[PDB]
DNA sequence: GCCGCCCTGGAGAATCCCGGTGCCGAGGCCGCTCAATTGGTCGTAGACAGCTCTAGCAACCGCTTAAACGCACGTACGCGCTGTCCCCCGCGTTTTAACCGCCAAGGGGATTACTTCCTAGTCTCCAGGCACGTGTCAGATATATACATCC
């Protein structure tokens, strides 16, 4: 119901369905993110935006 | 004497069934309407008969000879088993475009009716192209006869 959203960790999770949506999160956001902040050709406006 | 708790009865509301009435799919009925029917006439397609000549057919012959058949051997290949690895399948997740519903105007094309004229059918006459047969002629082929030569 959005209300019992849980902070979890991969050793916390253990093996439940959905497993693969935590990978394609993980890869992507922190992946995307940290090359975006990571790159020297990054404008202002990419980056507030 | 006063106050709190447990047991049981009749009235108010929800649901199933039936009847009256309105709406969707299909069939009977009516109206147009054009194509099938009927009746008559005539030309000709085809049936029938007749004669001639050639191919086929049943059953036999005889001869030749090459193909078919039988047999032995051998070995190459079909097939079965095993390994292996790789690539396709199943599944979960994310994207994306098919699908449906919308403009906005305009052209293409299917009908209905009408006009016109060019071109193809039809008819008559004729002539030359096609089919068949034959005389003749030049190229190809085989041998007759004369000259140089080896033993």
């Amino acid at each position: 119901s959005h209300l019992h959203n849980t902070w979890e960790t991969y050793e916390s999770i253990g093996q439940v369905r959905g497993l693969k949506r935590l990978d394609n999160y993980c890869k992507q956001f922190i992946i995307e993110d940290q090359q975006v902040r990571l790159d020297p050709y990054v404008t202002a406006e990419d980056i507030e935006i």
